[PDB]
């Protein structure tokens, strides 16, 4: 009867349909019938995300391509707890409070001035972003800036109070592109080509470098009056207890050696997937130090995106064992030989960054990382590059919300409206698909 | 400065110890050392038994015993998400109050006499056990025990009040041991000899099917002036609403599917971990009939025992590799062959239903199974009937609370004296041993 139960119900058709239709090898057709199952359930969202990334193994194992153990097996992957470790870093900074430490302090850097405000309640957002989540981060970052834009209340004058709004959404987004842990699109490219904490950030950290002045550049060059104002620093101040320099401790710690993992972990023979190892040795200094409860990080993990990691993977594995890889890098040889690479990868980088507006962030690289990866294998070319690309362009949502609960987050402030931001992020997305493809480009040799 | 600190400190040194010192080729040595440490961690509790659990495989590669991804992949083991399936049909009909509507259909059929008040309390507890948890189904049966003994009020007549406390909490613990489902042990139990869900039913159920009236017995021949009393069922009545006859159409199903898996696998062509596969079923048939939502699980879901067996089969796999199976059972050897069958389980039984006093039912079988279960295949003899045996007497804490949670439920309840339970426990777990060594004595040709 429901509208999500009907989108099921026509996706199980269109599978009964591509199965019994399609002309080709039985493997062939049992992919794609899959993929574009999958596909559906996952741009839709008709079904969770989770409830979906299930379903993979146990379609998988129904149809034969995999045993039960083998499909869900891509559920242990090493990343998958190299993100938990992440969850758990933050699990901690959050409940001892040096989320909220290193908000005052950096906002109480700026006197009173509300040009140094919003301006410095940007950079929070996104070096907080880096750890945390996005949509942690904005919902976190929300009281903070309702506060701060209570002096310039008015909200007649709005395009004071949207820029600032508009503004710790997009620095939420870009802040997740800094680092392999933050938003999940990154971590599915890191798993499903074998990413380096310090692999991800070599990338990542320049382009959000790049791309927080250009989005506020953008948001500035609109409607800006906030030259003017003053400030209300109006709570309780902050003050360093018992080891929020302990958890400083740790976290910088565990930071550095994420960073360092090349020549110490080489420097000590080798260990396989070391960044999750630091990651997990995070989760066990924190709770011999004591900083951090468990019942804490298990409310804090979102289990649902960790069962998507492995889901996501175990699909990645479907396409190559059903040679559906093969079959569309055969299909596509003609189409690719006759564009040039700038020609893909500006074709590429532009299809993500304009469904990643109609779907999840996660939900579009869980869709997307996989089926350009093997792909790309196919055609016998690394798989990263295409990977990452659609890593950073997911996390690229600026046109309406929905794209991303941090849009949504700022836009239930029952205040911006619908065409305000539409516009803004439409620039924006152009924007960064010359970012990116200018990027993407000089990232080759 | 901590008492926990201090033991992991002193667990610490115990290792560095035995690692330094221990005269055996160094396998076995890294081994012992190892399984000493953890042996610490999980009876102490010093850290939590998940971050324990963590520390396993964290271990395991460093100390070079396995490769990072291999240790890891420990943790997606089939029964693990087998219980992730009873922890989702757990959370629909919670959330769905499918569990309230058991508890006043069965508790109004009692008309309004406490004779059969209680005697109804146990068998909804224990049955409701059953699919539920044991902490879980503790919490719940609470305040439904203290509205019934709110007639016979006087607490100066304690031990009408006692009685059914201190039944509940054990019929909460037997209940437990009736399948797959329904407390830790008995899924680790399974996992590290390959049980399918029938096959611990086979077992467990006829044992709570004796067990649940022996210790019923034991409590009402104590101290029971309970033939006297009358109900008051005060509280809003109980209906069937939206598919609540949905849930229990789900929940029948899967229970049905997983009863008679045998036939129906073999009849299908023979699946691999078919009732695994039944399990992510229900999580599927649970979404896709909307009865439950994705967040509702992942609430209900305790995913800090889902690693922790994982970190469980790391160990039992960590004994294996570094030959500390083989070298126990060498050592054990002529202790054993001059020990009888009998002897030997009834030592067994004996040690684990004691030592679950002192230390969590989950903590005590994530330890011991492991153990045996790997020095019982050194011996050449099939690890299921010590397996099966240890996971049922973990579930046999009936003196002092500590011991379980259910235990500690009803004691917080400021009435009952710690003197009291202790001697009823006394008596019921010498009478368990009988039952257990009894019973695997039948369980044998
Ligand atoms: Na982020
Ligand atoms: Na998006
Ligand atoms: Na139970
Ligand atoms: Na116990």
């Amino acid at each position: 009867l429901h509208r999500n139960s009907l989108i099921v119900l026509a996706d199980v058709a269109l599978f009964l349909a591509l199965y019994h239709f399609l002309p080709f090898e039985h493997n062939v057709v049992l992919g794609i019938s899959m993929l574009a199952f999958i596909a559906v359930l996952w741009l839709t969202e008709a079904l969770h995300v989770t409830v979906t990334a299930i379903l993979v193994p146990v379609m998988a194992v129904f149809f034969g391509i995999f045993e039960t153990q083998a499909a869900l097996n891509n559920f242990a992957n090493s990343i998958i707890f190299l993100f938990l470790g992440g969850f758990a870093l933050a699990a901690a900074m959050h409940h001892q409070g040096l989320d909220k430490v290193i908000a005052d302090k950096v906002l109480a850097m700026a006197q009173g001035k509300m040009s140094v405000a919003v301006f410095m309640l940007f950079g929070v957002t996104a070096l907080l972003s880096m750890w945390i989540s996005n949509t942690a981060t904005a919902a976190m970052m929300l009281p903070l800036v309702l506060g701060v834009l209570s002096k310039v209340d008015a909200d007649k004058q709005r395009s004071t109070y949207v820029f600032v709004l508009l503004g710790v959404a997009y620095s939420a987004s870009i802040g997740g592109i800094a680092t392999l842990v933050g938003s999940p699109p990154n971590a599915i490219a890191a798993a499903e080509v074998g990413l380096s904490f310090t692999d991800w950030m070599k990338f990542g950290l320049p382009t959000a470098m790049m791309m927080l002045p250009m989005a506020i550049a953008i948001l500035y060059f609109l409607l800006k009056p906030t030259l003017n104002g003053m400030f209300e620093l109006d709570r309780a101040p902050v003050n360093w207890d018992k080891g929020k320099v302990v958890t400083l401790g740790i976290f910088g710690l565990t930071v550095f050696l994420w960073i360092f993992s090349s020549p110490i972990n080489a420097a000590l023979g080798g260990f396989k997937s070391f960044d999750t190892l630091v990651a997990l040795g995070a989760i066990l200094m924190l709770s011999f130090a004591r900083v951090v409860h468990w019942k804490e990080i298990q409310k804090t993990a979102d289990w649902g995106v960790l069962l998507l990691f492995g889901g996501g993977l175990c699909l990645s594995n479907v396409l190559k064992q059903t040679g559906t890889s093969v079959f569309l890098a055969n299909a596509l040889s003609d189409m690719v030989s006759h564009m040039g690479i700038f020609v893909v990868i500006l074709v590429v980088a532009t299809f993500v960054v304009f469904l990643t507006e109609f779907a999840s962030n996660t939900a579009s690289a869980a869709l997307l990382i996989p089926v350009f990866a093997t792909v790309a294998e196919a055609f016998g070319m690394s798989p990263v590059l295409l990977s990452v690309l659609i890593a950073v362009a997911a996390s690229c949502a600026f046109m309406l919300p929905v794209a991303t609960p941090p849009n949504a987050i700022v836009f239930a402030s029952g205040h911006i409206k619908q065409s305000e931001m539409m516009r803004v992020g439409l620039y924006l997305n152009i924007a960064c698909i010359g970012l990116l493809t200018a990027i993407a480009m000089l990232f080759w040799q």
